[PDB]
């Protein structure tokens, strides 16, 4: 495919979010590396407008399935690469069991040779003594599948998700994914049959960093064909 081509190597990220929760405003920048050839991801976070808001594993997965590593016998589902160098919307609605939820935008594409990753988030209808508000959630993640379908009617994709974050008592906080993916250009792209990604992800800090941030270090294969 058109896109295929620009993963063969190592790709350079940006990330940049804007975000409100529940008018805690706050902006975060990234950098990191790409390698769609193994599946991996390398980013560090820096929440440039002081102490983040919230905790850091609510943005893990806000926070680039085109570098998926598609088996060789599955290419023709890569919705991700074929939307390159255009890029796609990526749209999103999380809700947290029982507290607030997340709307997310994002443009993902090309910025010369960068890959670039711009987003805005909305949150509202948290408890400030919740699990979130409350930073009661662990530093750390679980592996998991995202659920990938087609969107004939939007010429996208529909994801549906779930992820589960740790709290410190032991008990778990749900996160329930929605997700829709529709190309920025009029070019044509690459509908899936339904098959998934599987994910795993290890977060790190930055022993000399003094500022709030996040290290990312994250693996994710497609399967189920």
């Amino acid at each position: 495919s058109k896109g295929e081509e620009l993963f063969t190597g190592v790709v350079p990220i940006l990330v940049e979010l804007d975000g409100d929760v529940n008018g805690h405003k706050f902006s975060v920048s990234g950098e990191g590396e790409g390698d769609a050839t193994y599946g991996k991801l390398t980013l560090k976070f820096i929440c440039t407008t002081g102490k983040l808001p919230v905790p850091w594993p609510t943005l893990v997965t806000t926070f680039l399935q085109c570098f998926a590593r598609y088996p060789d016998h599955m290419k023709r589902h890569d919705f991700f690469k074929s939307a390159m160098p255009e890029g796609y919307v990526q749209e999103r609605t999380i809700f947290f069991k029982d507290d607030g939820n997340y709307k997310t935008r994002a443009e993902v594409k090309f910025e010369g040779d960068t890959l670039v990753n711009r987003i805005e988030l909305k949150g509202i209808d948290f408890k400030e003594d919740g699990n979130i508000l409350g930073h009661k959630l662990e530093y750390n993640y679980n592996s998991g599948n995202v659920y990938i379908m087609a969107d004939k009617q939007k010429n996208g994709i529909k994801v549906n998700f779930k992820i589960r974050h740790n709290i410190e008592d032991g008990s778990v906080q749900l996160a329930d994914h929605y997700q829709q993916n529709t190309p920025i250009g009029d070019g044509p792209v690459l509908l899936p049959d339904n098959h998934y990604l599987s994910y795993q992800s290890a977060l790190s800090k930055d022993p000399n960093e003094k500022r709030d941030h996040m290290v990312l270090l994250e693996f994710v294969t497609a399967a189920g064909i």
